[PDB]
């Protein structure tokens, strides 16, 4: 049923797609909302009545529950790739969000421009930030290459400053399996190729 | 601050306030997680998504010619304002509370909500991660040194949970030349140990 390096050709988008809603343009907006709060003049008196409109749209929000409730894809369990989670989810305005692919040699890829959100050091990206990052990537390189692990131990390597405001490439790939023990690395570089920061992860299922 | 100058109980970070950028954050943290619970059918969306734009474009509006300085804590300026995982202003953080404490420890206590959720009803472990990597930067503040991260080593013992206190906790363990060693966990509040860290950083 899941796509992986096998069943899928390479360039398969792994993450979910654009539909043009509706909730996807409203997470947009709150993005964009998010991103703004960390620039905007704090001694703007109408950031009360901004304050007031903001609550009333949750309120809204919060009173307009689905029907049916989708169900949420558990990728650590070999459900395939997650959907709401905080890197890549679509309706989540806590991911950039990241799109990726999985590639025809088991690698998965995707570029992600970082906003001021997502910053530590001046101008660039926390190194938090870039372990939740390569965290998730490893999680989906080893759904494309067709295993599932629970996370036992990330080990994360910080080689150059990484910046916010241009292209990053985020790369996974499934390394080894032992029994239930596997084995996955990845990295995130600049446009120009250079390594800032790697992982190797390793899980167990 | 550190452990040295300062009281055991001294708050780090800059918790939010009922002041005017600080409520208009927390009702954005509050719309992010409406969001992943809302009908996607509702009509209303369409609407919605027109309020959030015009907000968003008031607040652009509304921003200095200058942006406004940054705390670089790992270049030993101080606890940072502004990081997804502290920051008041920053809705993607919690945003979590730190203290420092006379042992030379930090800590800080946090629920976690359905953004942050990786495995169904449990904390994203990059989630955890990133928690902890910021934890581990304050605990060198507190104790009064600053160093560029060079390694994160980060060991997941059993689930974390979302919707239940957690304790955060970082210290500094040792400096061996230009190395620090610091070390931290997330907790339940049985006090079993979810997730590990060991960071090298380099002075």
């Amino acid at each position: 049923t899941h796509p992986t390096f096998e069943n899928s050709p390479s360039g398969t988008v792994l993450t979910s797609p654009p539909d043009g809603s509706a909730v996807d343009r409203a997470t947009d907006a709150a993005r964009r909302v998010v991103d703004a709060l960390l620039r905007t003049d704090r001694g703007n008196a109408n950031l009360e009545r901004v304050a007031e409109e903001l609550n009333s749209i949750a309120g809204h929000l919060e009173e307009h529950a689905p029907a049916v409730a989708e169900r949420l894809i558990d990728m650590w369990n070999g459900e395939g790739v997650t959907r709401h989670d905080p890197v890549t989810g679509p309706e989540n305005a806590l991911a950039p969000p990241v799109v990726l692919e999985g590639l025809s040699d088991g690698s998965v890829r995707g570029t992600v421009t970082l906003t001021i959100p997502y910053q530590g050091p001046p101008g660039h990206v926390h190194g938090g930030v870039s372990a939740l990052l390569l965290d998730h990537v490893l999680g989906v390189a080893n759904a494309w290459g067709g295993k599932a692990g629970m996370t036992a131990q990330l080990s994360t390597r910080y080689h150059r400053p990484t910046p916010l405001f241009e292209p990053l490439t985020l790369t996974g790939k499934l390394m080894s399996v032992d029994g239930r023990k596997i084995t996955t690395a990845g990295d995130i570089r600049t446009a120009d190729g250079q390594v800032c920061v790697s992982v190797e992860g390793l899980f167990v299922d």
